[PDB]
């Protein structure tokens, strides 16, 4: 197609004809109407993609990631494009989704959500997980910011698979082996938050955000403390002055108060899962487990390697190519 050139975020994005009115939204990303669909779209033109290795591969991963994700709740790729005709001359790389048209900070504007509404949110954000945990993805840095929503409140989950307030606890202390339900800790955080109005863990800083989490959950169990090793930490810990595991509750659905007691549980493995989370009966209005469903297997074989930039360049101009667009 024909390209067209612009000044925005301070850059020339050059993008073809068919995308109009582009208007920045955010750290980049520009809203724009997509005159061949008649969609709402976000194009994301790449900083220096493929400037290093690390750049390279970073590009490369965002352009795989967005095109397996074929889900309702999950950002999925719409377009890619490059104004280079050639590998030699590919530069630059822009990305097409949906445009929802507002983050969840924007829907909650510090206010509370009726419990109904919390169960249509949460349901979704679950039901994104389950099939991005199907495919051996993890976000590890679920949050409001993260979550695109529409007017109806559709929503889609944004930068899987790359402040603190919404962050598993063993992601802060970089315990290195994290599972699946780190997101699942972010979910709690989140379905607090919309059930109150108010930041569930507003830490001050890295070491006070810990705190109002013990203070909360309460102080690590036996179990828990068997899978420490190290018998300093385990030394400060048991040193503490011991804590109960606060009441949840304190006019909120017991359902609700359950359900984040089974998210919100400092050992990750006894943290319900996303499948089983959309069976909780919280979810008895929406959940259908025949459209609950899973990824294809995601080929993350790339993960592994170390390659020259090059390669990876080749790699995303290849990508980019073999592009179809959805239905
Ligand atoms: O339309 C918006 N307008 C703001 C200005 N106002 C105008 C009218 O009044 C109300 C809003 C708006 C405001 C906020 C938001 C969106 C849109 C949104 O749809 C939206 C859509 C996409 C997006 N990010 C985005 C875009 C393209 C991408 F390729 C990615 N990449 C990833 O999600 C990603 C996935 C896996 C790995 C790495 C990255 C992310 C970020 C947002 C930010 C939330
Ligand atoms: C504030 C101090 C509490 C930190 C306790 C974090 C417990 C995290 O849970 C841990 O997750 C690890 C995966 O990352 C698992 O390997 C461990 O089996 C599990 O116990
Ligand atoms: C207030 C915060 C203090 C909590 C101390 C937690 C330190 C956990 O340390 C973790 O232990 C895991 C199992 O032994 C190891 O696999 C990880 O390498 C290590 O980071």
């Amino acid at each position: 197609p024909t390209f067209y050139r612009q000044e925005l975020n301070k850059t020339i994005w050059e993008v073809p004809e068919r995308y109009q009115n582009l208007s920045p939204v955010g750290s980049s990303v520009c809203a724009a109407f997509d005159t061949k669909t008649g969609l709402r779209v976000a194009v994301k033109k790449l900083s220096r993609p493929f400037q290093s290795i690390i750049h390279a591969k970073r590009t490369y991963r965002e352009l795989r990631l967005l095109k397996h994700m074929k889900h309702e709740n999950v950002i999925g790729l719409l377009d890619v494009f490059t104004p280079a005709r050639s590998l030699e001359e590919f530069n630059d790389v822009y990305l097409v989704t949906h445009l929802m048209g507002a983050d969840l900070n924007n829907i909650v504007k510090c206010q509370k959500l009726t419990d109904d509404h919390v169960q249509f949110l949460i349901y979704q954000i679950l039901r994104g997980l389950k099939y991005i945990h199907s495919a051996d993805i993890i976000h590890r840095d679920l949050k409001p910011s993260n979550l695109a929503v529409n007017e109806d409140c559709e929503l889609k989950i944004l930068d899987f698979g790359l402040t603190r307030w919404y962050r598993a606890p063993e992601i802060m202390l970089n315990w290195m082996h994290y599972n699946q339900t780190v997101d699942i800790w972010s979910v709690g955080c989140i379905m607090a938050e919309l059930l109150t109005g108010r930041t569930l863990f507003p830490g001050t800083d890295h070491i006070d955000q810990l705190k109002l989490i013990l203070r909360l959950v309460g102080t690590p169990g036996a179990e828990l403390l068997k899978k420490i090793s190290s018998e300093s930490a385990r030394n400060y810990i048991q040193s503490l002055t011991q804590m109960p595991k606060m009441n949840f509750a304190n006019g909120a659905n017991p359902l609700a108060v359950d359900l984040l007691e089974k998210m919100l549980v400092l050992d990750s493995d006894k943290r319900i899962t996303a499948a089983q989370a959309l069976a909780h009966a919280y979810f008895a209005q929406y959940h259908d487990p025949d459209d609950e469903p899973v990824a294809d297997p995601y080929d993350q074989s790339f993960e592994s390697r170390d390659l020259l930039i090059d390669e990876w360049k080749s790699l995303t101009y290849d990508e980019v190519i073999s592009f179809v667009p959805p239905p």
